[PDB]
């Protein structure tokens, strides 16, 4: 019905909105026309939706993150909303090609990965459980940066995605708001002012996050800053302006790792200033003893602290609750940590934030001082209760007096929130009893778990129509909103029709995929091969080292007996290095030496096949998941403190191949060990061999196959014009591999055996793979979400 | 019949263009609303005026300029569409205060005064004759900046227009285009290529230009700068730099500042521009039809670069011979001269164009070698002919005088007033001039009757078009037929009437604004318009100053109460004109806190003057101040828009001002001071300002009140810097035109007396306006230079 209305509304578009006519107008014209049709449908419930919240006045919950991997929205939201097939059908009926429309998207990658994309999933789960829910963010011109390989290396592209306009965001400029830099402290008998500071405007970008049908649709809010009005060498000060405007300018791309920037510091207060006083705005505007108001702002408020990013936030309620509502220490305080709530996402020491002391001085001075005041309480109260252990003192203080005194931010989460938690069982163990057992043991109810999920919603009705159609037609639609019915899979195991069906499916998505592997690499792609694959940002732990030194080793096995039957398969590795980290991108140019040597060997052929897949990202991760046969999780045991990537691949019918790391463990406890390719050391085994001390070289001598992988590496057999271009790999790799590289390549290799060998039994395969996506239902944001309401934000869904 | 649907229309926006309903909706969100509504019914139009000009191909007009002062759109859109009266009507009926709405539009202030007026007036006049013209220009981020007055003294603020977002632009990401900057030439046997340079690119955003009552809509495509796709942190941030090249709009008027952003801004536009153009023509042996296609006129010598860029895309791209893209480049290109002020001439370093646009200046050289072989061969002996024609300097610092560059590159150079033209013709450019005398031509300035006349002033239209239709618009020449009511009192007093409710109107604004206190019934004598020493803002100072004083010695004299409205803004690096600002403030505070003057004098400086507020200002005056020195205003278009609406003009015989005279009648405008000769003959024996300090009593109070500290006590040689200026250094004879301006200035006053002659006088020269409308201006322009048919 709505087919005709679309079509009308589709022109009037084209017409009023891009002035063009079917003759003059570009693809791009085509899209944004589209991208507003769809969009109006979204007015009226966001309108609707955040006026509910006005009047119900529910708990509201704040994503406070720094990061917000959100990926396209036109087909997410026309999904949403009942709308894709109607718009699907006005497309074509136009003459359009609708899928060629959504390509033109810029994704939204204010994001790095994983932390970022938690965001973004959980936004869209408390959209689709009800919530009064918002995210706030900072929105970066520049998200992370567009990712080449030339000459086989990564190179940096900026990643404007504004160019062309947003039609998805909505400028708020009413509620522009003031954010303050520098200045001095000037103590006084009317208070504490901060004062001779620089400003700096906060204009909040509205973005709608509608609920999968459920008529709700909230509000993600992203700051942008912008140099005041107020007040040759002109045009100088007019271009200085760039330098405020510089605050939100890019994301800084880092994966778990601390890059103590001042202009990265700036970001995290500026964002944490203009949320904290926008949410005392529409708290102070709500229907909720001369301070008779914020009494209440723990009942009504909840803020949710994404990595200790936003971190700021703590002592920044506490300057506005003290220095300008004049509420005492005490009360502030509780409030405060009755507002909190803080989520740890590493336990990597180079991930955790320790701003310098010095810059935090001169940039935030006020903020400084409130951090101490906490401290010294914090610490008064340590010695009330353990007045000898002097080593208690310095291991939970807020400050680390070494060398470069510092701030450790994570400690500051854990006083100024009343929960603190991890994201998958065996993580939040080793947060609560490892990492900070001090404080765990003084607060034990404090810290808790909260196992990561991702939405069915984008990650499987929207990147897998047809696996979502498999599942609706034979046990319905309610496993949308709620994952855990997809066990009643379990009635087909037999079904021999059933995995014909699983198998189609999946060869569809493959065939549907190589498409994309051939209009954009040279080589072919063998479609009865197996899909190997490995996406995620590059680093040591993560180990797609460890996958290389496998692919090496199936090519020499090749080479060696080139008659042996050798499963065949399309080994595909992707994902972006942070520009100045160098071993990831000697590991990106090694993948790329590989293939190029796998690739145009013609003793190998269509038996071996290697892809770097380029510009990971999230709308990427939507078309090569669903179209995987093989997962690889294989990272050190204790490194990823969940991992959501794995959880991706589970529910799009991928098997995986991993250690006991992360939710991989969680994922073995859903299937059965048995129905996962678990393998290598696990947590106690890292740490008896790093008890009696780690020697790689021993591994190589005791492992054949290993040596003439590493031997191959370093004479230069995968770089003859250069000799040693990887001797820093191979000295990394001998004598300071922290991540047992080398360590886990035997029970790896024998790992992957078994692998191909199951994959020539489909039967069989096509059997775990049931089992696997029937026990995918615990990893759905929404039982995530549930779990956050329910045990720290006290809010009800719905 | 629409008011119905535009009611509807309005809320279909608020709610889904604004995501907002009647109860959380801003004052801008209805100003938006209304915009996008009113937007709307000019698509079609606009689709249609471009399709037919691609299916019609009739020869294409090009005004190339660094400056594009628009003003606000909404009202001016509606009008030109009529639909003002329904939209009024439909925002009225929804329960809003229409005009409340139209104060929420950021000006487009992309311009200086004048020249970047003058580009705007073109467009609605070209638009409304129907010609296939497009204007080329530049987005600055940040327009000409908003003045403040903060203790006196003129402030900077950065004008951000587009902060909340414009809505009268259409970004054309499909004609995004690559510039270059700096790199090196490399001569080769493929032809020549300009290698290794730094890229830029240009994203045109359009905005249409509807002509009045017509169809048609025209194209104003505006170019902005945009960079091509920690030191990974540093390298993005540093994207700032090429962006920098559209930051800002250089805030100068009729003063060159050699500064490199600003040759990049020039250059910006120019490659962009050009190669959008080469584009259009070529998706219509080719190229010898582009000049009966295309048509550039160059708005000053800002543009100049855009010959030798024809040459390059002709020779180095398109691979012309040289001799066939010369000829095609001078039946192009059409240079406008505004100035004959030397502090105003273009003349560029050579060191920085060649290591900035080193291709073109070896075109530039190539252009002027061949220019000297030329002159050579028909003057094989005058020596000093060669280096007075050369477009190089070879003085000191050798530049380059885009001047000359300009008159060579162009079949067709003018100036905007026949007294003006008559010099750069004959003077300025005398030796050009003698080798192509058909070359130089004249075209009298002109403003748009739309949004000076229709729009600013509804009150005087309707009388107007009450008693000789409405036909005047179109043809401004029919305001003559106002002499037939001459002798009638009533329209008399119904033309005071108006002329009242703009004071009135006005005055409430000066209330609202300024601390002083308006006498309604006093005269509003004033004078807007960038601060320069030429303009002689101070000569009018030495007036304020000098009624002031004869007020408090006969406190009892019969004095014609007046209201003195000083305005313009001072470019940043101006400091006289900067001074002179303060000082005018200096005096307003002595003459507007004197109980003993009460009443009888007010002066105000009008803060941050602009487009939108010449609109209110205008209307609402009585005697407009046009006293530049004779020979420095090349025309002037603001003594035409006080024409148009209603005030007497006080002014020497410069620029406009004469031919003003020639219309109306002598006898009908306050001309005084020197003349063009005068100035001349006062230059030949040696201009001593003590001479006029000793002999002239009045002025020597002025003059040590001044410099002893009466205005500024705190500060008693605050102001020693105007009077060295004014005593040793004084090029435009202020104190020498002070007696007869001051002489003139009191038969103004005798005459405001007599409101029945004043008026009568007033229609007289509105009645002879008509030649000074833009429309006009532009039938000129096509018909002698573009070669174009209106419509
Ligand atoms: O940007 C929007 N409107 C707009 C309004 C006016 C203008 C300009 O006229 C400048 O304000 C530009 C954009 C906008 C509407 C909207 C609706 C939904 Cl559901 C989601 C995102 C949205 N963005
Ligand atoms: O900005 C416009 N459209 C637009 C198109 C797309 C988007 C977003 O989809 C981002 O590109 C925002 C605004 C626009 C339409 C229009 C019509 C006339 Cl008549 C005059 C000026 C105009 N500007
Ligand atoms: C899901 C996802 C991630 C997180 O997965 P991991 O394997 O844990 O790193 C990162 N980036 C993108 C683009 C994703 O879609
Ligand atoms: C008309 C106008 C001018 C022109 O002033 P002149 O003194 O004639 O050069 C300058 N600024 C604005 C805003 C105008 O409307
Ligand atoms: O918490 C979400 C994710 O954040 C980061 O990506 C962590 O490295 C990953 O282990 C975790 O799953
Ligand atoms: O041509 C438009 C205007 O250009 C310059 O501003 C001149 O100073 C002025 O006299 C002229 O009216």
């Amino acid at each position: 019905e709505n087919v005709a209305e679309l079509k009308k509304s589709f022109n009037r578009h084209l017409h009023f909105t891009l002035v063009k006519d079917r003759n003059v107008a570009t693809t791009r014209d085509y899209y944004f026309a589209l991208a507003h049709t769809v969009r109006d449908h979204l007015v009226g419930r966001w309108i609707r939706t955040q006026q509910h919240y006005y009047d119900k006045c529910p708990k509201r919950v704040y994503y406070l993150s720094l990061e917000f991997y959100m990926g396209r929205t036109l087909q997410n939201t026309m999904i949403n909303l009942g709308l894709q097939n109607a718009c699907d059908e006005a497309i074509y009926q136009l003459g359009l090609d609708i899928e060629e429309l959504e390509e033109i998207e810029e994704d939204a990658g204010l994001g790095n990965g994983g932390l970022g994309r938690l965001a973004a999933c959980f936004l869209d789960s408390m959209a689709t459980l009800g919530l009064a829910a918002y995210g706030y963010g900072i929105r970066y011109e520049y998200g992370i940066f567009n990712q080449k390989i030339r000459d086989g290396w990564q190179v940096e592209e900026a990643d404007d995605w504004l160019r062309y306009g947003n039609p998805w965001e909505k400028s708020r400029p009413e509620f522009m708001l003031p954010v303050h830099f520098y200045g001095k402290v000037e103590h006084t008998n009317t208070g504490t002012k901060w004062i001779d500071t620089q400003v700096v405007l906060a204009l909040p970008y509205d973005t709608p996050v509608p609920g999968y049908m459920n008529n709700t649709v909230n509000t993600m809010r992203l700051w942008s800053a912008r140099a005041p009005n107020d007040f040759g060498d002109y045009i100088q000060a007019v271009l200085d302006r760039n330098l405020a405007e510089n605050i939100s300018r890019v994301l800084y791309p880092n994966d778990n790792f601390f890059e103590g920037k001042e202009l990265r510091l700036k970001q995290e207060y500026f964002v944490v200033a203009a949320t904290l006083q926008d949410i005392i705005r529409r708290f102070k505007a709500s229907k909720f003893g001369a301070g008779t108001v914020f009494d209440a702002f723990p009942d009504q408020v909840a803020i949710q602290l994404n990595d200790t990013h936003p971190a700021l936030a703590i002592p920044e309620l506490m300057r506005i609750f003290v220095d300008i509502e004049k509420l005492p220490w005490s009360k502030a305080w509780e409030l405060t940590q009755k507002t909190f709530a803080y989520t740890n996402h590493t336990v990597l020491p180079e991930a955790l934030e320790r701003w310098p002391v010095d810059l935090v001085e001169k940039l935030l001075p006020r903020h400084l001082e409130i951090i101490y005041e906490i401290n010294q309480k914090h610490l008064d109260r340590i010695v009330a209760l353990f007045p000898k252990d002097v080593d208690r003192l310095r291991r939970m203080s807020l400050i680390e007096e070494e060398g470069s005194k510092r701030i450790n931010m994570a400690h500051l989460c854990i006083v100024g929130s009343h929960a603190v938690n991890g994201v998958a069982k065996i993580h939040s163990d080793i947060v609560k009893t490892k990492v900070f057992k001090d404080f765990s043991e003084l607060e034990p109810d404090k810290f808790q778990n909260k196992t990561n999920g991702i939405t069915p919603r984008r990650w499987l009705l929207l990147c897998n129509p047809g696996l979502a159609e498999l599942i609706a037609e034979k046990i319905g639609e309610d496993y949308v909103k709620d994952l855990s019915q997809l066990t009643k899979l379990h009635s087909f195991l037999g079904d021999d029709v059933f995995l014909r069906e699983l198998a189609k499916v999946k060869q569809e998505n493959k065939l549907k995929f190589s498409q994309f592997l051939e209009t954009e690499y040279k080589v072919k792609i063998n479609p009865s091969s197996m899909f190997d694959v490995q996406v995620k940002r590059i680093h040591e732990y993560k180990r797609q080292l460890l996958n290389c030194l496998h692919v090496i080793t199936m090519y020499n096995r090749i080479k060696k007996d080139p008659k042996k039957l050798f499963v065949p398969r399309t080994v595909i590795i992707g994902g972006k290095a942070a520009p100045g980290y160098h071993m990831a991108k000697m590991i990106i140019k090694l993948i790329t030496s590989v293939a190029d040597v796998v690739n145009n060997d013609p003793m190998v052929g269509s038996k071996l096949k290697v892809i770097f897949l380029e510009n990971y990202r999230v709308s990427l991760a939507e078309k090569v998941i669903p179209a995987t046969d093989l997962s690889e999780q294989i990272s050190t045991a204790g490194t990823e403190a969940s991992g959501t990537g794995n959880m991706k691949f589970m529910l799009n019918g991928a098997l995986t191949i991993g250690t006991m790391d992360g939710a991989n463990v969680e994922m073995a406890e859903e299937a059965g060990e048995e129905n996962l390719f678990i393998f290598g050391m696990r947590i106690d085994d890292v740490a008896a061999l790093d008890k009696k001390g780690y020697e790689a070289k021993e591994y190589y001598e005791a492992l054949p196959e290993l040596k003439l992988v590493i031997d191959q590496i370093d004479n230069g057999f995968f770089s003859p014009k250069q000799p040693d271009l990887f001797k820093d790999i191979i000295n990394m790799l001998f004598y300071h591999d922290r991540f047992k590289v080398f360590a886990d390549y035997e029970a790896y290799v024998k790992c992957q055996d078994k692998v191909s060998q199951l994959y020539m039994n489909p039967k069989a395969w096509n059997t775990m793979v049931l089992k696997n996506i029937a026990a995918s239902g615990k990893f759905s944001s929404d039982r995530t979400i549930k779990e956050y309401a329910q045990n720290i934000w006290n809010v009800e869904p719905s």
